[PDB]
């Protein structure tokens, strides 16, 4: 068996990667292998607006109010709108085919060839490994017992939505262990239903605050704070020892000697890039990022891209990198598709992120936002509700938050992109309405 | 604003290799070299073994020698009359090689497929191989001393060098050479050669217990060093240079431990830098760790760009992210890449091997990762890396390097007409039971 284009992973980058395929070559047949029984569909809605909908059908039809009171499908596209796998060698106009439940498990680099976990082969032409990455599992939830287990669960999938959501109108408690994006969303999610349900949501992780990775101290902090509005019990300083089964429920245990007690465990601990594929594929793994080490075009080997969360990429600008968002799922799956069909365009206009941890925390952010870079934060009028912070590298911005600071990304696109050596950083934030 | 297909940046032995292997597989394929040097691509080799082992008075003018053979060779890989003008390339019948001598690209702007060389012209490109080899590291304390001394202290990379410098081996009374590693050593040697008719005071020092320390264990190093000194040559090892001055006319090389070299000129064989101004504009990646540009598998940078030779930091399948400095290894990276430009999408997997000889007892071959700084079990014959010995005349052998229990390097000492066995070894990444058995396949019993 052989498609064109086979798309390793059945997510947004695969479907960005199949969209802007099929945009840039609007014959093209798609085969996105999919390990996952589920048609491609956005994540970004099972941690937030999924959560928000009225209606208990959502969690049947799956569909959410957009900014505007516009509704639509977590999926990217009806079912109809994709081929089936048998169809899509043969169907007019080609198309994207998904074959759902089904696994690559060797990738015969040399060979153009994929083995599927049920022995079948497909050759391809053009592969974007689109792997995501699998939640990370703590230690010491796979050292625990198979009870702990059945009752911890990792959260990518509509079926942990499903899981996570029914369990949200079964259970009392739910500890979201992370405070990255998941976890702080996952967070504000529960937290939000809890105001009618009135379910005990409790976030922990090992940093200072929310998105400590992410946001500096200061504004790591003033977030943490955002979450708890939310109705979220925040952790954070967070390492767990152990978990394990009592009173009917689980028990967490902390490091520093703190213990959790809750219904259902969510690990959002950060994802490790899928790179299973690389060891029969002969693929470099970068061993500082992870994933699939890939150059400024998410190129691997000549015909295997990797994009989104498993893509390992340079950052002209920047330099390497990694980077794990929708938005850039989106931008390198597009891109990566666009290379696939040959672009040849390094990563350039950035990826950015959003999240909402609440009413209060709406930001954006671009470029090399690691709080382990130096910034420069520039507020409005502590108080950090409207305000943009710069991360600087080398006596120049590499990354930006827009934080509350609507309308303002093509702003911080610009500060990214001109590496400008800055005399007055306070000069800087004027554009961004912030004085 | 000209425009070739093939672009090779530098005009080494990896631009000359990708040249032909371009060549081979894409054939008339228009493929321009362009060498800041004046010089058109030679071997290197040579400059620190034959050409000083040549009794011929005119061999720094003909850059002539005789090969294992007696067969003549010059150090230029094709003579002049192979290659294409820069003029010619655009046009001439089914392409051929230009080199852009006395040219060096200043501005490689990737997006736009195109370079800007030192006179300010530019050139697009369909396919560039990036193969600027390296430039000699100078000593920071030849770069904090004086005119006088400068100009009495030479690196040693380049055809002018071995011309200035073997003129100085029959002026002065005494030549000091600094460094231990490939290049040192064979100089070194090449001077002590020549001291046996000249009576020239030849003198190497380098920070290492003993020659090829970055390579060789260190028994072996040590049994090079006696065989090196045996060359004429007071070999100091454990040297340091602190700084270098002139005193009563002559040069005076203070080193860290005090002692002092009172003599007439210095060459400083010291590593070699990559060449990679071109990854700055280009916005190339650069290996941090390994310097040079980073490539995959492939010696693919981007798209259109591959990096082969002494600047190309890539991706072994088997053995990892490396770059190598060897005339063999610019031969094979730049023959891959050269292969990759024309469509190949093969990795790097056919092994790159060196040699080096240090007097008639000293002569070895190594492939793999070939590093002092791995484990080694050596074998022998009668007559903190681990360095382990199978059962002081360590006249021939082979040295296993190993990691993962498999043998990654093999070096074979005074043991000729084995490499593919070394090859395969490498390659099949068998776990041995027993070296010494290995060993048999090398003759060493
Ligand atoms: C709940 C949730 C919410 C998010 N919200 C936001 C947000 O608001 N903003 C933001 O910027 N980012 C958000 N993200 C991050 C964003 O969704 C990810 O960056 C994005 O999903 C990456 O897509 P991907 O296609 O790279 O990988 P994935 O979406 O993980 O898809 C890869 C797919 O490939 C499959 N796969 C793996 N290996 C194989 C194999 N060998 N064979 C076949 N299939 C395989 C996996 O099962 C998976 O289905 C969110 C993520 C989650 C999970
Ligand atoms: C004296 C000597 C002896 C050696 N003996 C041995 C040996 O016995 N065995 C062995 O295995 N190896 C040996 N080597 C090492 C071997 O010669 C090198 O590995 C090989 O020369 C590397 O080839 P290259 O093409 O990568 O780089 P180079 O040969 O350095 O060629 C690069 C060329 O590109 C030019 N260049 C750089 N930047 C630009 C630019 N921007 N624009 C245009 N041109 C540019 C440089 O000036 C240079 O001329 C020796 C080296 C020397 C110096
Ligand atoms: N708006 C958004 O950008 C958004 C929203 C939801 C999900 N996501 C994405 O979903 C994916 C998974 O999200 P995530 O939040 O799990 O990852 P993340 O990288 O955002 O956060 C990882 C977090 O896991 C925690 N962690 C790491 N190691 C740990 C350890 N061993 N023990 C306990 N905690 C540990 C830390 O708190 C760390 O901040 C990520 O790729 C993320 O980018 C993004
Ligand atoms: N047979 C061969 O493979 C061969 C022969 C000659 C030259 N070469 C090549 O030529 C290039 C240059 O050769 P090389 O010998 O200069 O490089 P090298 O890397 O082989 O040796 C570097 C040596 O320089 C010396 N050194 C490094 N830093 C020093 C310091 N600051 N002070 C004093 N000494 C210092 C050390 O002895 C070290 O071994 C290399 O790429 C090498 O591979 C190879």
């Amino acid at each position: 068996s052989h498609v064109p284009f086979l798309l390793i992973g059945g997510g947004t980058a695969a479907f960005a990667a199949a969209r802007s395929i099929r945009a840039r070559d609007p014959g093209a047949r798609v085969l996105i292998v999919s390990e996952d029984p589920e048609l491609p569909y956005m994540r970004p809605p099972l941690s937030k607006e999924l959560w928000f909908s009225d209606d208990p059908n959502v969690t049947k039809t799956l569909q959410f109010r957009q900014w505007n009171g516009k509704e639509r499908s977590i999926y990217f596209q009806p079912p109809s709108f994709y081929v089936s796998a048998q169809d899509l060698p043969n169907i007019e106009n080609g198309g994207v085919a998904v074959l759902t439940g089904k696994k690559v498990v060797h990738l015969d680099v040399r060979g153009n060839m994929v083995k599927l976990n049920d022995g079948s082969q497909i050759t391809f032409e053009k592969c974007l490994i689109a792997t995501g990455g699998t939640p990370r599992s703590l230690s010491a939830i796979d050292r625990a017992g198979a009870e702990v287990k059945s009752r911890t669960t990792l959260f990518r999938k509509i079926g942990d939505f499903r899981a996570l959501e029914k369990i949200s109108r079964e259970v009392k408690s739910i500890t979201v262990i992370g405070g990255g994006f998941l976890g702080s969303e996952l967070a504000c999610a529960l937290g939000r239903k809890s105001q009618a349900s009135g379910i005990e949501v409790i976030q922990l992780f090992p940093e200072k605050g929310n998105m400590g990775k992410i946001l500096p101290q200061y504004l790591s902090n003033w977030t943490m704070e955002k979450v708890k509005r939310e109705g979220v019990k925040v952790m954070p300083n967070a390492i767990v020892q152990s978990v394990g089964v009592s009173g009917g429920r689980l028990l967490i245990k902390l490091k520093d000697g703190r213990k959790v007690e809750t219904d259902h465990i969510v690990t959002a601990v950060g994802l490790e890039p899928n790179v299973e594929l690389a060891k029969t594929g002969g693929l470099e793994i970068d061993s500082d990022f992870g994933g699939f080490r890939v150059n400024a075009e998410l190129q691997a080997r000549s015909n295997i891209w990797v994009a989104g969360d498993a893509a390992c990429f340079y950052d002209i600008k920047l330099g390497r990198r990694r980077v794990e968002h929708h938005d850039h799922a989106v931008v390198s799956g597009r891109l990566a598709g666009e290379n696939m069909t040959g672009a040849a365009k390094p990563y350039w206009h950035q990826s950015m992120f959003w999240s909402d941890l609440g009413p209060d925390v709406g930001y954006e952010a671009i470029g090399l936002v690691d709080s382990s870079l130096p910034t420069v934060g520039v507020f409005a009028k502590e108080d950090y509700g409207k305000g943009v912070i710069f991360y600087l590298r080398d006596k120049v911005v590499v990354g930006i938050v827009l934080w509350n600071v609507f309308n303002r990304m093509p702003i911080a696109r610009k500060i990214i992109k001109d590496g400008e050596q800055h005399e007055d950083l306070n000069e800087v934030a004027k554009l961004f309405n912030i004085h």
